[PDB]
């Protein structure tokens, strides 16, 4: 019924002064009951009939025909309730809150609370609690959840990659010289273990998540004396290096799983 308020809002005549409230502001159901009464009464006072669209025409015309002006009590109530929502939040503020959720994940409220311009940490924390409680009221909840879940998936992938790379590197005294990969059937025909060892080790050294890391890797390969005569590896694009590194990460992850399952024996 509130769902249906926002849809029709976002023709049939409306009162000129009608307050603009938005779903993400989390006003109470009752407010909408009163605002709806004002709208139906306004229709009553002007000509308004409701067009063809028989059974469903009668029920809508009835709401107008039976409408009454708000009592003095109701007017006061409506005025109080017009501040029982997040009046300081614009749509832009809301969108920034969602962006912060996508960037940091739901749980990291310390970082979200510092990432909504013009809002105090206290204000974001207050908002956040009501949001998660009532987010099912939001017209756009599907898209919003998909956006937040996609950011949370990326944070989890990053944490998995970091863990997997750190554990692998920790098994060698001198990984740039000693690191071996378990290839199974995905080695391919192009890259060598000498090349792959440098890719993994140097990606890890530079920071696998670092902005523009695949161009820095490309420059580091070019500079390594070990590749003076290796035209192949020096001529790979940044995109090609990222693709190969993604394969190598997956092999390390598959290897880390089998090692944790051999340990499980004991
Ligand atoms: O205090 C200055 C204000 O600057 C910005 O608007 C911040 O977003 C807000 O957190 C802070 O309260
Ligand atoms: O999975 C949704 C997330 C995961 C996490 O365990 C929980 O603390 C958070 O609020 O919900």
């Amino acid at each position: 019924a509130v769902d249906a308020y926002f849809r029709e809002a976002l023709k049939a005549p409306r009162p000129p002064k009608q307050p603009i409230v938005q779903d993400f502001q989390f006003f109470p159901p009752r407010l909408f009951e009163l605002l709806d009464q004002e709208i139906y009464y306004f229709r009553k006072t002007v000509g308004y009939k409701v067009p063809k669209n028989t059974k469903v025409q009668r029920e809508e015309q009835r709401k107008i025909d039976e409408a009454e002006p708000l009592t003095e009590e109701e007017i006061q109530e409506k005025e109080n309730l017009l501040s029982q929502g997040f009046t300081a939040w614009t749509k832009r503020d809301f969108n920034q809150f969602i962006k912060a959720n996508e960037k940091y994940g739901r749980d990291d409220i310390d970082n979200i609370a510092k990432d909504v311009e013009g809002k105090t940490p206290e204000e974001v924390i207050e908002y956040n609690a009501v949001f998660w409680e009532r987010c099912t009221e939001l017209q756009d909840i599907e898209r919003i959840m998909g956006q937040i879940e996609r950011g949370e998936g990326k944070i989890q992938r990053r944490l998995s990659i970091k863990k997997a790379l750190d554990q692998k590197m920790s098994r060698y005294r001198a990984p740039f010289h000693q690191l071996r990969l378990q290839y199974g059937n995905n080695k391919g025909k192009n890259y060598t273990e000498i090349e792959d060892r440098f890719l993994v080790c140097m990606l890890h050294k530079l920071g696998f998540d670092k902005e523009n890391v695949y161009e820095e890797l490309r420059a580091a390969i070019r500079a390594s004396p070990q590749f003076r005569f290796d035209w192949f590896i020096k001529s790979r694009t940044a995109l090609e290096l990222q693709r190969r590194c993604n394969t190598l990460i997956t092999l390390i992850e598959r290897e880390n799983i089998e090692l944790e399952e051999k340990e499980r024996a004991e």
